[PDB]
């Protein structure tokens, strides 16, 4: 299987056939620039009734001067490089001034208009600041709270929102509120943890494709899109701006006391690595979109430094167990009998890979090192890897995840690592290490993070986001990088003198 | 020792006592105030002649309004995340502005001038927009053939520099220019090599730890750094913008026939890999700080990809390789001698990493796959010890350089790709490659630029710029790393059925 959705992760945010009305969306045929489609908000922003737009060349309605830049800049493939774009829209007699953002998907050509004219605006002042030297202190970073520490700030300053976090997934997609930067009027998320279901998986991808999007105001009446006949099929809306969003998250917001707010994915290694995150407490916020894209660039240029300063490391050890490796292959290059010669090295071996235990099964024949008992237990724990996979390093910080029954045991209060010495995968070399108590501090209770209705099937946010001190058990420390290097290297001269054993005849 | 200075790597570049004069280097005391040394061009850029400048404090001859926020600034512990400084001088009645780059080096503090031009919002909008662009531009490269496309491009476009090159330093600190964007009209640099003696040990140093340079004219008269008596020890001015760049190095430009120069170190692994090298053939070229840094960030970025992108090169022929040794590890199970099960697709051993011969030693008894030496291949199969295996492969282009008895054979194998199949070192795969006759297009004889004056103990640059050939015998084609890669995997692959094998019987 693998993945095993949930009830959160069915639901399809791309096509909800609605928009969030503050502005307008077409989609234009190519060439003729033709509205094929129209949301039926147009006389509340543009003049005209769907009807009057459906069916029309775009030049009809844009005040002659400006036609031709527009054309020649629509009609270019170069686009999410010319947005925004300066659209002038003359009903009558008069003229009316929207930001156009422009992108083509699945074969459409999508134009979303912004009013430009009655505005929040941004003092060119601080917008320079912001890009100028936001730019200059994120470079400047000495580590990884720093960059953090920077990012909200500078964000936070451009935006005047109320709050702003980085907020950072874990390997099971788990939140955590790492940095953050707010006005005393909202309530400190610096620390708290919130489940992985907050943001479903057909969210989290969706994000890894657009690494923005903003929410003005929770309460608006969503406008459906209009087509004329032929194209009945639902547009899909993975990259507009002004896409509706999934209600449920509108409930959230609601439930969690924030009016507006907007976010960035972060991307390490072109999987989601983060979140920019941001709240108005009271008070919607339409951010024009030069200041979107401002803040949207420095995510990009944190995304693009991570990998520099969250590389503060440890490459020591690394070095050390690089030299443990060293004494092992020795002891074993001597001995006639290798796995004799291995767990005669109790320590080295057990401080390989920083474990509390360790077994070596191999023609027959278990015997046990460290600090890990089992045997009558262990019996099931090797026959169970032999079983379906188990190759190469295996890995886990949860045995329970995976080998429920290790719940009954110390648990990976004895956590696994374990590979088979050969492809037969009859020979085995295993590892185990104790417990991480650790209390984590929770944002509401994680068991009911989905509430449900009457009498209905239908799933709502939690109520409560306060703190909900939570003593997580099975789970020992994580296998860090370097430690998994180190068991293949292992592997891989296990079989060397393995080879030259037998070459001896 | 390792480096082994021929005549160039001792001419202290960073304590010339002068400047590039378009601009003014100042050193202040501190706490804060009162300035001890003056180029003496102040009055050509400043009104102030450098006797009137020296001995008083700073904020005599600032514009007041500006006065504090300026020694608030300029006292800051970190001034790499302030700078440009927004310095308002007031000689006469007059203000003039400019640009303030600030920096401690060895207990001293200095703040260089230049003219700065006033930011607007058109114009910056479309700054911001292009390192916004540029940036993605370089994430989104697949291999390093387009990430060096990429920078030099962006580059040229933020800059108006005629040429843009990336200059890649090989084992020797030899050169070759790589990739390039420039004007047409402007003479083509791409494919040559230089010499290791253009940029001498002392340089390379130097820009190991300022990654950025600009000459905006060759052609100049260098303003000397004066001061005050009982301040005359040599200015440290290495980490200066303006620091006035050795004589020698000009010659070497107006021979080029460059009138302005601009650079950007790129790091991989701490050592200086390459240059972004920018030149101005006609013209002069001064680049406004905030231009430069945004494109030496991008030169950080740059670096910060090198080992990434270049993994990704040749991403065709990894599949290939991919899928050859896929179908060797399993025509090694349809027959128990898996040594014939290689040979049968010797087709396939060959292509693995384009050797035209090969040779596989297995139990006392050797069987050849394609056109390699005499028998007495028993040659480099006991020439060996120190490197030689050990383990994994060995590689070169060169074979009779470690092993001088190929001379003979340099017609059919003056490269070699070997490895060891076991600890004892009994087994070898090797595979073999003709000498390729292959020509080096240089930059005018490289035996010369080792040159002196009159010759009187001065030092002098080359003249002739132009196409040089060198024809490098005794080699063969370069063995590409994924060939490498492709045979360390394989080595690892046969080990595991010559376990297998023998283990089972
Ligand atoms: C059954 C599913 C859901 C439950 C239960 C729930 O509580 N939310 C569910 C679905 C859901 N969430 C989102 C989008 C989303 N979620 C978050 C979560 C957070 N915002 C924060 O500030 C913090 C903590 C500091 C968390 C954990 C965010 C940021 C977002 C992005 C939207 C935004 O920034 O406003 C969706 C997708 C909505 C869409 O249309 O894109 C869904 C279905
Ligand atoms: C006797 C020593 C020298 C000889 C001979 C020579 O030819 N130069 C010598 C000394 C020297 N050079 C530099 C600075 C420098 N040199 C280069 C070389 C190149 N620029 C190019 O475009 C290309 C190829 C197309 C080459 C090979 C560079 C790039 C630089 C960096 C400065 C810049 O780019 O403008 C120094 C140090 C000068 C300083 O004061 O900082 C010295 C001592």
């Amino acid at each position: 299987q693998e993945v095993d959705l949930t009830n959160c992760d069915r639901e399809p945010i791309h096509i909800p056939g609605a928009i969030q009305p503050h502005g307008v969306l077409l989609v234009l045929s190519e060439p003729g620039l033709v509205l094929t489609h129209a949301s039926e908000n147009a006389p509340a922003v543009l003049g005209n009734s769907a009807e009057q737009l459906l069916g029309a060349p775009l030049g009809h309605f844009i005040e002659p001067s400006v036609r031709e830049p527009l054309e020649a800049d629509l009609r270019s493939a170069r686009l999410k490089q010319l947005n925004p774009l300066k659209v002038v829209w003359r009903v009558d007699g008069v003229d009316r001034f929207f930001d156009g953002i422009a992108h083509r998907h699945q074969g459409r050509l999508i134009l979303e208009l912004e009013p430009s004219s009655h505005r929040e605006a941004v003092p060119f002042l601080s917008f320079f600041h912001a890009v100028r030297d936001g730019l200059s202190r994120l470079r400047d970073a000495r580590d990884l709270q720093e960059l953090c520490e920077a990012v909200v700030q500078e964000v936070r300053g451009l935006t005047g929102f109320d709050r702003a976090i980085i907020y950072r997934f874990d390997a099971e997609w788990n939140g955590s509120v790492i940095a953050e930067a707010r006005d005393a009027r909202a309530d400190p998320y610096l620390g708290l943890h919130f489940p992985a279901s907050d943001i479903p998986r057909q969210a989290r991808e969706l994000y890894q494709l657009n690494w923005l999007r903003i929410i003005p105001t929770i309460d608006y009446q969503p406008a459906r899109v209009r087509a004329l006949p032929g194209h009945g099929e639902p547009l899909d809306l993975s990259f507009s701006v002004l896409r509706s969003v999934s209600p449920i998250h509108l409930e959230y917001l609601h439930n969690m006391g924030v009016q507006a707010s907007m976010s960035i994915s972060l991307m390490k290694d072109g999987k989601l690595w983060g979140l920019i995150s941001c709240h108005q407490v009271s008070g919607t916020r339409y951010v024009p979109y030069e200041v979107r894209t401002a803040c949207e660039f420095l995510g990009e240029v944190m995304s693009s430094l991570l990998a520099a300063k969250e590389g503060n490391e440890d490459y020591d050890q690394r070095i050390r167990a690089k030299s443990i490796h060293a004494a092992l292959l020795e002891r074993m290059a001597r001995e006639v009998d290798f796995v004799s010669g291995l767990a005669s090295q109790e320590s080295g071996l057990l401080e390989l890979v920083h474990a509390h235990g360790a077994a070596i099964h191999f023609h027959g024949r278990t015997t046990v090192l460290g600090q890990a008992p089992s045997d009558e237990a262990l019996t099931g724990l090797i026959e169970w890897l032999g079983s379906r996979t188990g190759e190469g390093v295996f890995c886990t910080d949860r045995l329970a995840r995976e080998y429920p029954e290790a719940q009954a045991f110390q648990e990976v209060a004895a956590g696994l690592m374990a590979f088979s010495m050969s492809r037969g995968r009859n020979n085995f070399v295993l590892w185990f290490r104790p417990e991480a108590v650790q209390t984590v501090n929770w944002s509401g209770n994680p068991t009911k993070a989905v509430e449900f209705d009457q009498g209905g099937p239908r799933l709502h946010p939690r109520k409560s986001f306060e703190l909900w001190k939570e003593t997580v058990r099975g789970r020992c420390l994580p296998w860090k990088a370097y430690e998994v290097e180190a068991a293949s290297e292992l592997r891989r001269s296990i079989i060397d003198v393995a080879l030259q054993r037998s070459e001896e005849l």
